């Protein structure tokens, strides 16, 4: 530490590790980056891959937004309690990644047209995280092992996003839905989703959601 | 181990692993799928996320291509010689992941209009691979510290189909195309770059490259 995002004031790619950083019980610093002030052109060249999130611990610099998930899940603890639960939490952030490109290109490039379609296909990609639940306990603890980590994070992350965009996406899905319920009531993820930070940041950048 | 990869008769995001297995003296099966299996619409059920490719290690079975390369990186010891490093390490196989998923939609979706468009964009997505080698010894060494890690074989891998792409993408970038000359000059890998198995399988389903 000391944490500091640096993002456009959106929720997007960063609320996952805001609430990884909450529920952990640390500070974080956030550096919000105007559209304007991207537009100038100063800040961009010198990221990395040209884009944000920019995160700083401390001496670390990093980019990449899954990579900065897995640094805080390596260094607070959250990367299971071996080898193979953590290639599991592997396995299930990057399917969390591949459905969250998927949404994203929804939301910016046809949200209108293609809303309903998507929402159609939307148990199909769904279904893969029951099936781990189910598998893990019954589904009464997290997605892999008996301790929570940073593959929870953006799961959950992704879940609350789903259900502003089709609202009964989950009443088919009762682990998922009871999971949803389960983590967003530990007392420092519920304070940090009534807090006013979090509740005026848009989900997204062009007013859709 | 044992070590199985089950996918389609093709390189395309399971030649960087076969790449670390040989380079790290392991023996691996290949279990082939033919497109026409797979449009029999039996073993995609089966699959966690409808997808290939699938790995077997042992009695850990795994899907998505970097979930299967970090754990390959964790358990043969290619991963860094601390958390700043495997840090390091994710960033820049999530940059690699990024453009290999930029290539994909090229080739599968948009050749023929695309293909100039992509190629006059891509000095722009190389040069932050140039710049992480530069930082790291001056370029003499691998992309992150002083040993190989899993990167290292997927951002190869990337590289070398953008050769056959763009031949003459890496004219300008001294620091990489040293890079690919010198891991590709390593014995085993060398060894299999040369097989039959390797030389004779195509870089994607489509035909195109
Ligand atoms: N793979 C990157 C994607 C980052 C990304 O797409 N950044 C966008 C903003 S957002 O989609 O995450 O909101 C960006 O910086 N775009 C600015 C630009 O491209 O100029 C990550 O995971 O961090
Ligand atoms: N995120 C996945 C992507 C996997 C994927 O795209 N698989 C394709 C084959 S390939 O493009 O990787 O060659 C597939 O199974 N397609 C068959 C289908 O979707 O039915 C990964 O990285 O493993």
């Amino acid at each position: 530490p000391p944490y500091t995002i640096v993002y456009f004031p959106v929720r997007g790619r960063c609320e996952a590790m805001r609430m990884l950083l909450a529920d952990q019980g640390q500070s974080w610093k956030e550096e919000v980056v105007t559209i304007d002030t991207w537009m100038q052109g100063l800040l961009k060249p010198t990221c990395l891959y040209g884009q944000l999130p920019k995160f700083e611990d401390g001496d670390l610099t990093l980019y990449q937004s899954n990579a900065i998930l897995r640094h805080l899940g390596r260094s607070l603890g959250l990367y299971g309690k071996n080898q193979r639960e953590a290639a599991q939490m592997d396995m299930v952030n990057d399917g969390v990644e591949d459905l969250r490109g998927k949404y994203v290109t929804l939301i910016y490039t046809n949200y209108e047209n293609g809303k309903n379609d998507y929402v159609k296909a939307l148990p199909g990609h769904l279904k893969p995280f029951e099936t781990l639940l189910s598998q893990n306990q019954g589904g009464k603890a997290f997605i892999v092992g008996d301790q929570i980590s940073f593959a929870d994070y953006n799961l959950l992350d992704l879940l609350l996003i789903h259900q502003v965009l089709a609202p009964g996406c989950l009443d088919n899905f009762p682990l998922l839905s009871a999971y949803v319920a389960r983590l967003s009531a530990r007392p420092k993820i519920k304070a940090f989703l009534s807090s006013p930070e979090h509740v005026n940041r848009p989900i997204n950048g062009n007013g859709k959601q």
